[PDB]
């Protein structure tokens, strides 16, 4: 209610002065709280102006982005606006009109009529930094795709998007018959500032503590020999290294991880102690597994890259290499039905690539194609990630 | 402060339960939500907002574009596979788009397999002023908010104050043209404009802050003389309304003067009542071929251009007034640095070579012009006003 709002506001306020530090479920529960009144108090017409600003407050910190004023405006104190336009090389008279859009959402503040300051809402676009580079990713990669969707639809169909040629990305670019890898690999700039997003963003998502991997640790006993989890695509190697501290009856020296041999050479350099002394391999998944009967394959967030097909094929891969008991463990999000706002909006995102979140009765489907059967559903606290349990039919 | 926000809000919460509220109060108490979140928003709230509202724009886009709002009724619920079936598309696409309107409260799911508006997707279910407003921001000004960094980079850092080789027409490819010519030759999109200038009267009000029935006894002292003229006047709402407060001030005797394709297609949308006024192909630009009129009437024109080219347009009326002829300018008026809407637009407007204006911006423009204002009437509901002017 607006009572609880002012409740929360003062609560901040409180703490602010006595100089304890807010916590974050306590910033949620603020923000929450705001969005929840202001769906009760905003009218559509509220609702849809509120819309529109937000597109020119972020084209208006675009802007500013590319005529690297973020980072003419000090940490502190103020800057004037004469000052910056001077180092700008711009007229000051748009550059002020700009900043002004800023001032009134409340993204810079003004100290007098004439000078601008941060905020703690600008200060991370003032310099290099992963929240920076996803902002930029973000807006450059994919708002135009997004503004595209209905000439793409118009072109192919009212159709899932499904394959990994002739995504909405590609199709924009204009090139829908190359794959968005291969069109990365024209881009080397925004291919740098993917990589520092892309990868501050993973570590949203947990690697252990909602799924007990011990059991494999018997087997470990039993046999010298058998692999034991095999990690298709892990990348670094960090999944492999957090379940075996997790357990250490789980010898990191029988795991396998497989990636892409320009990954594998960076885990061979200056990966770390473990995660260099497991079996390393350079893979394509989408063609081969070598691994042969190991106990444990694991796919970690990648099958929502892949159209139903795609996703198939490679369980198909995997299931013709794994022994009777083997295990095919699938980390990735079983959205609800419907499902909540984060996996909808990757959900919606992944539409530009030929990928989904996927239901449970969706994953039943294609874990059947490929002739297993999900045996369990183990579910984290973060947005309906979940371990998914499948064994050979 | 936060603390004096949440006083805002505390009394604001003892109104509402004394009981109404008036179109002030309501946009009052936005206004501090606004500011509430303004002070309470780090960058994580504020990107995952950025995404959400442009992941939530494109999925309405696409849900108008399929045809799909005007297919879900306006209580109940529909089946997907209704849905689906009903604009020939996939099933599993329409159900993932309305899955982001479910999730993001746009649109409610009932069960397993229904889907329902809410008051929030109601106005994208046919043809309104709200919709069309929303599509004119989403249409034709996004994607050229898209393009204001190249631009920049080809013509400089500067203020964009031609009437051509705007960011818009930049974009759309037609750089002998202005945003009004380019808008008035393509029927839809001019159909869009004219029916969104009915849109947000919580900023743009047609009537109530000024007072026509000084015009009425003049309307007798002659059976031909023109009493309005409505320069870039749309399809005549603002005269429809006008004349609806002053039955004294016949639609007759009033023109509505606009772009030759957009005059034309009143005439197709436009009802018998302003069809009835004197319509009339202008570009005021260039002219103003009605001489002599009593009121000349700029609404919402002077933001569309920079002050040079204001000045211009001005001049021609001016050369058209009588010695007892007034010029009425009504427009926007924000204050320094501007208000939250106004602020909103004035970045809009620069994509067409416009700006929001304070009065002062207005009384320069009004000098330059050979013009004297005899007197300046607010909205007390909209920074809006008339700024009356007669000749120096
Ligand atoms: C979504 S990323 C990260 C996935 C990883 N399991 C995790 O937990 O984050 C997917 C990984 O798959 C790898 N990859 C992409 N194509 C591949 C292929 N054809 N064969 C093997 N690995 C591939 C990439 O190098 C990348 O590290
Ligand atoms: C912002 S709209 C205002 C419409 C209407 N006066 C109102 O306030 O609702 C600007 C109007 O000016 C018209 N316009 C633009 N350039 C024009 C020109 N050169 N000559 C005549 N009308 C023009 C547009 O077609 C549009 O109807």
């Amino acid at each position: 209610s607006l009572d609880t709002l002012a409740a929360k506001l003062i609560e901040k306020a409180k703490d602010l002065r006595a100089g304890n530090s807010t916590t974050p479920q306590q910033h949620e529960a603020l923000v929450g709280t705001l969005k929840q009144v202001q769906d009760a108090v905003y009218l559509p017409r509220d609702d849809l102006a509120a819309m529109q600003m937000g597109f020119v407050t972020a084209a208006a910190i675009r802007l500013l982005l590319h005529w690297k004023v973020f980072e003419k405006i000090p940490d502190t104190g103020s800057i004037r606006y004469e000052e910056l336009a001077t180092q700008v090389g711009g007229d000051v008279v748009i550059i002020t009109r700009i900043c002004w859009l800023l001032v009134a959402t409340g993204f810079l503040v003004q100290e007098g009529s004439d000078r601008v300051a941060h905020t703690a809402r600008t200060r991370p676009f003032a310099g290099v930094n992963p929240l920076r580079a996803w902002w930029l990713m973000g807006y450059d990669e994919y708002v135009p795709v997004l503004l595209a969707m209905p000439r793409y639809y118009d072109t192919y169909g009212i159709k899932e998007p499904t394959g990994r040629l002739h995504t909405i990305k590609a199709f924009t670019e204009g090139s829908p018959e190359l794959t968005v890898g291969e069109i990365m690999s024209r881009h080397p700039e925004r291919t740098a500032n993917m990589l520092i997003s892309m990868s501050a963003m993973a570590s949203q998502y947990p690697h252990t503590g909602f799924y007990d991997f011990s059991w494999v640790a018997p087997k470990a006993a039993e046999s010298a020999t058998r692999p034991l989890i095999v990690d298709i695509g892990g990348a670094k190697g960090w999944t492999l290294q957090a379940i075996c501290k997790e357990t250490p009856e789980i010898p990191i020296s029988r795991c396998v991880l497989q990636d892409l041999s320009g990954v594998i050479q960076m885990v061979q350099t200056v990966g770390d102690e473990d995660i260099r002394s497991a079996q390393l391999m350079a893979i394509d998944f989408h063609k081969e597994q070598p691994v042969q009967g190991a106990l444990v394959y694991m796919i970690r967030r990648i099958l929502r890259d892949f159209g139903d097909d795609e996703c198939v094929s490679i369980l198909q891969h995997v299931v013709a290499a794994m022994a009777p008991d083997s295990k095919l463990l699938i980390a990735d999000t079983v959205t609800g039905n419907p499902p909540s706002w984060f996996p909808a909006m990757l959900d919606f995102f992944l539409s530009t690539i030929g990928g989904k979140e996927r239901t449970e009765e969706e994953f039943r489907k294609i874990t059947a194609r490929a002739g297993l059967r999900i045996t369990g559903i183990h579910y984290s606290d973060k947005a309906e990630f979940a371990m998914i349990v499948c064994e050979k039919a």
